[PDB]
C-alpha cells in the first residue's frame, strides 16, 4: 500500500515555511513568515497552539524543549517548548540569518546569514562560539554531521562546503549550485543533510538528482534519481534511521528512497505544484510532515509500509 496523502491545510501566510515534529513524535510543529510557531496534534487540528517568536521566522530547530529561532531583527533566539518561556538571545547577524539547526544532541546550534557568516553557538552558553569565514555569498543552509566532528553549509556563491568544527578550517568545498547574490534569486535552497547515525553520507540535492559523498574522504558515492523528477530537487532529509531519504522538489513532488538499495519506496505530487521548502521524518514511524512556499502544511503516513 502506497503512503497516504492527507489533504494539505493553511499553517502559514506565504513564503518560507519550516516543519519538524516534537521531541515526543505527537505534535508537529511549524514555522513561517507570519512569526508564529505552531504547534498542531495532526492536520485535522483546528485550533493548534501558537508561539508568537516575532514579526517574521526564516528558520527554527525543535530539540530537547528547546525552540530556536532566526527572526526579522537579526537575531537567533531560544524559548523553552512547548511551553513558549523566551530563554534569551544566542548570537546576531548584520543581516537575516537564514537557517539555524541543532546537532545531534541538541547542545549546540549553528546559523547561517545574508552577511556570509556561518556561527556554532553552545545552546547552554551564549559565550561560547564559533564563526565559520569563507563564504562569498548567502549561506543557505546547515547540517551537521552525527558524529560532531563536521558541518556542512550551502550558499548562494555555488559551493556546498563542508567545515572542521574544532578549528573551523574548511575540509572540502564541491561547486555544485548556481551562484547568485540574494536568497531571493536561488534556484533551490539546498537544504542538504547528513546521514542521521553513522553520518557516513552526506546528501545533497542537486538539479534532479540527490548527490550522496562519503565523510572524510569526500568522494562521490552514487546519485539516487528518477524519471517522475522534472524540476530540481530543494531539500532532502533521512528517516531517523539512516535507512531511508526523502527529498521535496520545487514543483511539489516528495519521493523516498531505500538508500542501501536505491529503491525507490512512494511518491507524492503537490496537487497545486508548490515548492516543498520543509520536510521531516517522524522519530519513530512511517510519517513524514512537510511544508511548502504557500505556507501550507501536508503530512504523508504508511511511508515505506
Amino acid at each position: 500500500m502506497p503512503a497516504t496523502r492527507k489533504p494539505m491545510r493553511y499553517g502559514h501566510t506565504e513564503g518560507h515555511t519550516e516543519v519538524c515534529f516534537d521531541d515526543s513524535g505527537s505534535f508537529i510543529v511549524t514555522c513561517g513568515s507570519d512569526g508564529d510557531v505552531r504547534i498542531w496534534e495532526d492536520l485535522d487540528d483546528d485550533d493548534p497552539k501558537f508561539i508568537n517568536v516575532g514579526e517574521k521566522a526564516y528558520s527554527c530547530a525543535l530539540k530537547s524543549g528547546k525552540l530556536v529561532t532566526a527572526v526579522s531583527n537579526n537575531t537567533i533566539q531560544v524559548h523553552t517548548f512547548p511551553e513558549g518561556v523566551p530563554d534569551g538571545i544566542l548570537t546576531r547577524f548584520t543581516t537575516n540569518a537564514n537557517h539555524v539547526v541543532f546537532n545531534g544532541d541538541g547542545t549546540k546550534i549553528a546559523a547561517g546569514s545574508s552577511d556570509f557568516l556561518v556561527k556554532i553557538v553552545d545552546v547552554m552558553d551564549s559565550s561560547q562560539q564559533k564563526t565559520f569565514r569563507g563564504h562569498d555569498a548567502p549561506v543557505l543552509s546547515l547540517s551537521f554531521d552525527p558524529k560532531d566532528i563536521f558541518l556542512a553549509s550551502a550558499s548562494c556563491d555555488g559551493s556546498v562546503r563542508v567545515w572542521q568544527i574544532s578549528d573551523q578550517t574548511c575540509a572540502i568545498s564541491w561547486p555544485l549550485l548556481q551562484k547568485c547574490n540574494d536568497v531571493i534569486n536561488a534556484k533551490s535552497i539546498c537544504r542538504l543533510a547528513w546521514q542521521p547515525k553513522s553520518g557516513k553520507l552526506l546528501a545533497i540535492p542537486v538539479e534532479k538528482s540527490v548527490k550522496l559523498y562519503r565523510r572524510e574522504s569526500w568522494s562521490h558515492q552514487f546519485d539516487l534519481s528518477d524519471n517522475f523528477i522534472s524540476q530540481t530537487l530543494n531539500i532532502v532529509t533521512w528517516s531517523p534511521c539512516g535507512q531511508y531519504l526523502a527529498a521535496g522538489s520545487i514543483n511539489g513532488l516528495i519521493i523516498v528512497w531505500n538508500v542501501e538499495t536505491k529503491d525507490c519506496m512512494e511518491r507524492v505530487k503537490h496537487e497545486k505544484g508548490y515548492a516543498i521548502c520543509g520536510l521531516a521524518w517522524h522519530p519513530t514511524c512511517g510519517r513524514i510532515s512537510y511544508t511548502d512556499a504557500e505556507g501550507n502544511l501536508g503530512l504523508l503516513e504508511n511511508v515505506c509500509d
